[PDB]
């Protein structure tokens, strides 16, 4: 079973997924001297007021919030076309705060990075969805580690209870208005899932500002296992894919 390690991870991905090596894979280095300002690029358009949070799974990859995706958290505008409805989100995470982020800028890599995936609306379900270049908008926001962010606090307090693969709680009336930062300046690029099976279905919108969170609040992500209750103890950190080459794609800014 795929994971992040020395003989299921990253690098032994290709062989179940050939599309590890693909065209747009994910994630990538955001090099700001090559970036691309776009003045024609939109402001983001995240609609979260109505989001239904229903609960939070620990999938022994990382631990995931599902939302109710009908409930009409959105996310549009930005270079996106269409509506793209939130149907989950997730963070990817190290063993140390000097790296856990998937997406790079100029090589620095953060402590964190959340993943808030949406899909296309007119592919009818998330699973069709993925079987196109359009169908899903993952909007992708780092985490430094400075002040809390309060809007994080019921996650990282629930993790105590879902400390193992297959381990879910309830999670209703979380807003996930909390996890953003003050700007939604943005990178965007075509893209894939960074897991298996890493299908090039993905439009990339990565946030230029991070959100603080406090040390107290990522090393609660670090007692999570991997593995399954009563199995050998596999501490879930590290849980990220190292950048993928960009390929001659434009990586495009809304910022300069
Ligand atoms: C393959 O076809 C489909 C899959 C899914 C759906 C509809 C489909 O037609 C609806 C919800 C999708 C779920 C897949 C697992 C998700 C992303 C879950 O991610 S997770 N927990 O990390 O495995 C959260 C929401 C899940
Ligand atoms: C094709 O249908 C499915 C897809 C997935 C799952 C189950 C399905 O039935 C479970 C794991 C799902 C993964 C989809 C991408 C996720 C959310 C990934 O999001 S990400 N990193 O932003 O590309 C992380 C976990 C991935
Ligand atoms: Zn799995
Ligand atoms: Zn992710």
């Amino acid at each position: 079973h795929w994971g992040y390690g020395k003989h299921n991870g990253p690098e032994h991905w290709h062989k179940d997924f050939p599309i590890a090596k693909g065209e747009r894979q994910s994630p990538v280095d955001i090099d700001t001297h090559t970036a691309k300002y776009d003045p024609s690029l939109k402001p983001l358009s995240v609609s979260y007021d109505q989001a239904t949070s229903l609960r939070i799974l620990n999938n022994g990859h990382a631990f995931n919030v599902e939302f109710d995706d009908s409930d009409k958290a959105v996310l549009k505008g930005g270079p996106l076309d269409g509506t793209y409805r939130l149907i989950q989100f997730h963070f990817h995470w190290g063993s140390l705060d000097g790296q856990g982020s998937e997406h790079t800028v100029d090589k620095k890599k953060y402590a964190a990075e959340l993943h808030l995936v949406h899909w296309n609306t007119k592919y009818g379900d998330f699973g069709k969805a993925v079987q196109q270049p359009d169908g899903l908008a993952v909007l992708g926001i780092f985490l430094k580690v400075g002040s809390a962010k309060p809007g994080l606090q019921k996650v990282v307090d629930v993790l105590d209870s879902i400390k193992t693969k297959g381990k879910s709680a309830d999670f209703t009336n979380f807003d996930p208005r909390g996890l953003l930062p003050e700007s939604l300046d943005y990178w965007t690029y075509p893209g894939s899932l960074t897991t298996p099976p890493l299908l090039e279905c993905v439009t990339w919108i990565v946030l230029k500002e991070p959100i603080s969170v406090s040390s107290e609040q990522v090393l609660k992500f670090r007692k999570l296992n991997f593995n399954g209750e009563g199995e050998p103890e596999e501490l879930m950190v590290d849980n990220w894919r190292p950048a993928q080459p960009l390929k001659n794609r434009q990586i495009k800014a809304s910022f300069k």
